[PDB]
């Protein structure tokens, strides 16, 4: 039996154990903080997540997508609120065979853990990585207190999230060629409860967003028609525009109010506890980082947000952690050695993580005349060949299209409408046959 140590019982730690253990690998899962399965009289964690369809074929080759589904919410549309307009529900698709669901992370992770022991791994909590020694195949883990303790390691598989000490450890033996391109925002997670939702008619089965310009909140609901809301602001103001909001700011719960009041006011009667979420809920960082590889020979390897940190605007992260986890166990599973596995899993996913990473930020300028026409004669080019003109939000968000397929494909035909609609007012002007054979021309089926 093969033998395999993954660092991070978060989500692609906690697949990819489940992956291997029922593959007959040996599987020993170490997480720094405490299992989440043991309750205490600690107070829940209400952060919820967008799962959409690679993530949810991934579950499903795992077996745990119908458990991970009756605790979810469907989000059939976007529902975007400006004041002055009421809230316009864009459906995400034609029927709810086109939805994205909203999981609970805990319970998303509870089920994903059940799940890994159910296949024979062994996971270790309160361990968290400090360091690696390459050359004698030891690593060195401790608890809060920094007790250490060594292990002896085969095979290493980094998913210890976007701060990864695997990665920090493989820097100093391999140049990773690391690219940081940090983000502006910082990110803050506010509550509505099921009360003030129901009073002012928040739409439950829908992902809600409050464009801004350069700050937004969106929504998302949970079962119990509570909403975790994100507000996504600048950390600091520019020099150059000083007076623009920032969290540097919102000095307080109080400002954080007032702030609201006035650049959100639909949304703000609905935030009951704002001024204390506010200053008792930690501000987020955001960022991208591209690494030019990923693994060290076949000992230690890279998935997720270990391997490729990105700004959460197209809500694909853990869709992506998640499909990652699948490709690197089917490439251990039946790789010659590991060293060719971890090579093969990187060709295949380096390029697919570079696509996401930045549709990922082109998606936050989206969400932030010509627009409604493109858009228009999208929907009918769609409805002409709709195994050819796929709108690339859908080809990212409900088919497994390799993300750097769809970025490539979203571009002939976000091309081909801005050149169809350019020097035209009105679609009757257009011919609708001629752009439909472009189509047909450029986009194979
Ligand atoms: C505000 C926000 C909103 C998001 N919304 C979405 C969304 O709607 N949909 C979506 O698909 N993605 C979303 N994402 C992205 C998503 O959260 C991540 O991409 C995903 O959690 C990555 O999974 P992972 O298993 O790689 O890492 P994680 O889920 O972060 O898990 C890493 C694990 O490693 C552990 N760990 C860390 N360091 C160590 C160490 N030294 N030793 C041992 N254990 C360690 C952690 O405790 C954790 O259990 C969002 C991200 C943010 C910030
Ligand atoms: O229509 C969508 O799928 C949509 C709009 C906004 C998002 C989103 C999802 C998760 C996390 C974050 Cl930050 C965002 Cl902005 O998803
Ligand atoms: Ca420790």
């Amino acid at each position: 039996a093969r033998q395999v140590t993954i660092i991070g019982a978060g989500l692609a730690g906690t697949l990819v154990a489940r992956l291997l253990a029922r593959n007959g690998w040996q599987v020993n899962l170490f997480e720094r903080r405490p299992d989440p399965r043991i309750e205490t009289g600690a107070r829940g964690r209400s952060i919820n997540l967008a799962l959409a369809e690679r993530g949810a074929h991934a579950l499903r080759l795992a077996g745990l997508e119908r458990e991970v589904l009756a605790e979810a919410v469907m989000m059939r549309g976007r529902m975007v609120h400006v004041p002055g307009t009421p809230p316009n529900l864009q459906p995400y698709g034609r029927d709810d065979s086109e939805v994205i669901w909203s999981i609970n992370r805990d319970r998303l992770n509870r089920i994903l853990l059940d799940g890994a022991e159910a296949a024979g791994a062994s996971i270790h909590f309160n361990l968290g990585l400090d360091s690696v020694d390459f050359a004698r195949q030891r690593l060195t883990l401790s608890n809060v207190s920094g007790e250490r303790l060594e292990k002896r390691f085969h095979l290493l598989i980094g998913a210890d999230g976007c701060n990864s000490a695997v990665r920090q450890a493989m820097a100093s033996v391999v140049d990773l060629g690391e690219h940081l391109e940090t983000q502006p925002h910082g990110y803050k997670e506010l509550q509505i409860t099921p009360e003030a939702s129901a009073q002012f008619n928040l739409e439950p089965n829908a992902l809600h967003i409050w464009p801004h310009g350069d700050y937004m909140c969106i929504a998302l609901p949970n079962l119990d028609r509570s909403f975790t809301v994100t507000l996504f602001l600048h950390h600091q103001s520019p020099a150059a525009q000083p007076a623009s909001p920032s969290f540097a700011q919102l000095v307080d719960g109080h400002a954080a109010r007032r702030f609201f009041q006035r650049q959100f006011p639909d949304l703000s009667p609905m935030l009951d506890s704002l001024e204390q979420d506010f200053e008792h809920h930690p501000t987020g960082k955001l960022a991208t980082l591209r690494l030019t590889t990923w693994h060290v020979g076949g000992q230690a390897v890279l998935l997720g947000d270990a391997a490729h940190p990105m700004v959460p605007f197209h809500g694909q992260g853990m869709n992506c952690a998640l499909e990652d986890a699948v490709a690197l166990a089917e490439h251990l599973q039946s790789a010659a050695d590991n060293a060719s596995a971890l090579a093969a899993f990187t060709a295949q996913r380096q390029p697919d993580a570079l696509a996401i990473q930045a549709m990922a930020l082109e998606n936050y300028v989206e969400m932030s005349p010509t627009y409604l026409l493109e858009r228009e004669l999208g929907q009918i080019m769609a409805q002409r060949q709709p195994t050819r003109f796929i709108p690339r939000y859908s080809m990212v968000t409900f088919s497994r299209l390799p993300y750097a397929q769809a970025m490539a494909r979203g571009q002939i035909q976000e091309q081909l409408l801005k050149f169809a609609v350019a020097n035209h007012s009105d679609l009757t002007s257009i011919n609708l046959d001629a752009v439909e054979h472009e189509v047909t021309r450029c986009l194979p089926p």
